């Protein structure tokens, strides 16, 4: 298929994903639990989601 499109997602993940691929080095299986965590704060609140944006 046409997988080859970067689909950017919010930007909430890319400083918690930092924190999960920066922090203990995971397996894909490992990593995409992590990701699941941070996403999961995303889809639980389903809102305009707020962050200090520390990092990035």
């Amino acid at each position: 298929g046409l997988g080859f499109a970067l689909a950017k997602i919010d930007p909430e993940l890319k400083q918690c994903k930092h924190q999960c691929k920066v922090q203990r080095q995971y397996d894909e299986q490992q990593k995409e639990q992590c990701v699941k965590e941070c996403e999961k704060y995303y889809k639980e609140k389903k809102g305009r989601e707020r962050e200090h944006e520390h990092r990035d």
